């Protein structure tokens, strides 16, 4: 490939066809940071036979993310995930249509219904497990801890419970069942990045197929039909699939895709948040102080009146949420930059924006971006800090864990509420400690850049107990 007039800087690397496939795959953030240093805020790279133009000027993001599908296609990842990763085939499939239908089931009123059920399920699973284990300290990995309880509760909230009214045995059954779902799901979640790259070994392939087969059985419509207090989201989705004449077996596959889609981020998000608090005594004291003040007067103020916790969650996501925002270039076109520049992109190129690098870890926007500063999103007077700058201009987009434009989180309020509820339960109802107070924060699994929340390369040992009194 030879650069044409008005195109971004072009960097093909050394290896024919593959280009920077290895570098990008191994550690996308480090690789792209170097490319930014070399080329500036926009550049084109060869990666695995594809030409990818990377845009890293956060002021220029807004234009891109709202472009019509006639210019920049925002359906490609959804199709790839549905058909190529989760093995789902739907008739007349349109990601926009599916998204619009889901929105209608996730309006403010319904998200508030989910929030109420979520607290009940978080409480039931957390205190249920803790009660079964008994009053002592119990040792666990913090990710296993956070991901298990959030996913199990999220599953019970969206997909329903064993019985209503709730009984001792039905709740116990949901603890065992949800644990099975989680343990099976985690095997898929660990293998997903390798599946996406097509790098599974013969043995890995058999493992993934076995896990998929089990999950498809567990979340079959026949199994789900008997469950109580199913979410409107689920009921509507099932009705939609039925109306399209989708088989119950294919519905199962679609439902497993949704399990990963909706539950693959909250647990990891909470893991990092709790870890940051445990490693930063002042931050932890501020959060506990805020929550205890509310307790002394789920108390509704925990959701609507936790300014310190809001900053903490924003700060944790700033450091750890790393989704790619991608588009396929549909036609040869000119893309405007915020500074007045214009760059030509070619039909068939991929466009990649990476908020993790900028704005989120941009040292011109945030002072010491690598550091967890619990009050980064607080003004001195305690009000929310919303004013961040780059290149002499106020940023519209400064922290983007929920996406932007056409592809943004439809469950944000519920996701935020769920994480807050979990943190409240853990910090107020439990004692929670690092085994080693001096343990260093683990590196990311660097191969997972682009999906959403990062996961740690290894877990962090903690211990918890029910608060003695
Ligand atoms: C911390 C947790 C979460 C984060 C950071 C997050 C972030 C995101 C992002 C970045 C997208 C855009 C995806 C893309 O098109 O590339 C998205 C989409 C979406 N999210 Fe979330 N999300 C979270 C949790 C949830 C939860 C708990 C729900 C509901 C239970 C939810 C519902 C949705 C829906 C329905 C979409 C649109 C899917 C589609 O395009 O068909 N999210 N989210
Ligand atoms: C790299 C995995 C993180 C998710 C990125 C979502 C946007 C593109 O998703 C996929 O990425 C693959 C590898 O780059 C490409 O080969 C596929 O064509 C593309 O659909
Ligand atoms: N982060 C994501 C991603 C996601 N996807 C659905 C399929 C298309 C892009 C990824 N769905 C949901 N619910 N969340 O929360």
């Amino acid at each position: 490939r030879t650069r044409r007039p008005g195109e971004p800087p072009l960097d093909l690397g050394s290896i024919p066809w593959l280009g920077y496939a290895l570098d990008f795959g191994k550690d996308a953030a480090s690789f792209l940071t170097r490319m930014k240093e070399k080329h500036g805020d926009i550049f084109t790279i060869l990666v695995g036979g594809r030409y990818v133009t990377v845009l890293l000027d956060p002021h220029s993001y807004d234009a891109v993310v709202w472009e019509p599908r006639t210019r920049l296609d925002f359906h490609a990842y959804a199709i790839f995930l549905m058909e190529r990763i989760f093995d789902v085939q739907l008739p007349h499939y349109s990601p926009s249509d599916e998204k619009a239908r889901m929105k209608l089931t996730l309006l403010h009123r319904e998200l508030q219904a989910l929030t109420e059920a979520m607290y009940t399920n978080l409480h039931a699973v957390l205190l249920g497990d803790a009660t079964e284990a008994g009053s002592g300290w119990h040792e666990m990995g913090l990710l296993d801890f956070s991901y298990s309880f959030l996913l199990r509760a999220g599953y019970l909230t969206l997909y329903g419970i064993e019985a209503l009214p709730r009984t001792h045995e039905s709740q116990a059954q949901d603890r065992v069942h949800s644990a099975d779902v989680f343990h099976t799901f985690r095997q898929l979640d660990r293998l997903l990045p390798k599946l996406a790259r097509g790098s599974l070994s013969v043995g890995d392939k058999d493992h993934m197929c076995s896990v998929k087969s089990r999950l498809w059985k567990l979340l079959s419509p026949a199994r789900l039909a008997r469950r109580a207090h199913r979410s409107k989201w689920l009921e509507s989705y099932l009705l939609h699939l039925e109306e399209m004449g989708v088989s119950e077996e294919m519905q199962a596959r679609a439902l497993v895709l949704q399990l990963w889609a909706t539950q693959g981020n909250m647990g990891p998000a909470a893991f990092w948040l709790l870890l940051f608090l445990l490693k930063n005594p002042e931050a932890l004291a501020a959060v506990r102080g805020e929550l205890e003040s509310i307790l002394w007067q789920l108390p509704q103020k925990v959701l609507d009146s936790t300014p310190v916790l809001d900053s903490v969650l924003s700060e944790s996501l700033r450091l750890t949420a790393a989704p790619f925002i991608t588009r396929e270039v549909v036609v040869d076109l000119a893309m405007p930059m915020a500074d007045g520049r214009e760059f030509n992109l070619r039909r068939g190129d991929r466009l990649l924006l990476f908020p993790f690098l900028s704005p989120q870890r941009d040292p011109e926007i945030y002072t010491d971006p690598e550091v967890f500063k619990y009050n980064r999103f607080l003004n001195p007077d305690g009000s929310e800090k919303k004013d961040f700058y780059k290149d002499g201009k106020r940023l519209k987009n400064y922290n983007m864990p929920w996406g932007a434009g056409h592809n943004h989180c439809l469950g944000r309020s519920y996701a935020v509420n769920s994480i807050k509820q979990f943190v409240f339960l853990v910090l107020v109802h439990l004692d929670l400690e690092l085994i080693n107070a001096d343990v260093e924060i683990p590196e990311f699994d660097l191969s997972r850049y682009g999906f959403g929340l990062m996961q740690p390369e290894h877990d962090v040992p903690v211990r918890y107990r029910i608060r003695p009194h």
